[PDB]
DNA sequence: GAGAGCGGCGGAGCCAGCAGGGAGCTGGGA
């Protein structure tokens, strides 16, 4: 129904401005809690034929330790996002000048388009999001704990104080949903902090490759 | 010819493989 897609909106917008802060960018407080009678009265209340049609719903976010990170998400119009609409999000990154972007797809994208992110990759970063992914945060989860991610002076003393080589560390793979959750990247590593029966708190350090 | 020696006559669960079905570019004509 309308209200039913009004309240998909609002809650991936939810979801976008808690990964944005998770990610360490610049968010507002009332920007991170919005109701849905407030982000009805923002952007409208009725979006078929009506105000808020997907294009209105993009974020200027910025770093906290840089304010020129100038970090974008963008919500497509079609449900299958193509070589076609991509090019135009990466011109429209390209004349704004920014580098780094996320795509909130409907359902699913074309396999070239797919591809075209990983040729696109090293100038800009392309991260493709279902709208079925993000309709919930998954660090929330009972299940799920804490990921904090790592500094490079951080994981180089780590390393030195326990002697150990890159690949003796555990894995986690970049196509993970806390990895894509975080926009981690080849190389990096990520801290978990659990709760333990035995011990009471333990620290696990993985490798993202 | 006898002795004989060798010649021939069930079930369960991961991979490969193909087949069918859309994006997407390209030559032809509007």
């Amino acid at each position: 129904d309308d209200e039913e897609e009004t309240y998909r909106l609002w809650k991936i917008r939810k979801t976008i401005m808690q990964l944005c802060h998770d990610r360490g960018y610049l968010v507002t407080q009332d920007g991170l809690d919005q109701t849905l009678e407030e982000f009805k009265a923002q952007f409208g209340g009725k979006p078929s034929e009506g105000r808020p049609r997907r294009t209105d719903l993009t974020v200027l976010v910025a770093h906290n330790d840089d304010p020129t990170d100038q970090m974008f998400v963008f919500f497509p119009e079609e449900p299958k996002v193509g070589i076609k609409t991509i090019k135009v999000y990466c011109q429209r990154m390209q004349e704004e000048n920014i580098t780094r972007a996320l795509i909130v797809v409907q359902q699913g994208m074309t396999p070239s388009a797919k591809q075209s992110l990983v040729d696109m990759a090293p100038k800009y970063i392309l991260e493709q999001f279902l709208q079925q992914e993000l309709l919930i945060n998954i660090t929330e989860h009972e299940l799920v704990p804490e990921h904090v991610v790592m500094t490079k002076e951080e994981v180089t003393e780590l390393l030195a104080r326990y002697k150990l080589r890159e690949n003796q560390l555990p894995r986690i793979q970049a196509g993970d949903p806390v990895a894509r959750y975080f926009g981690i990247k080849r190389g990096q590593v990520v801290k978990i902090i659990r709760p333990s029966e035995t011990a009471g708190r333990y620290i696990t350090y993985r490798l993202v490759q």
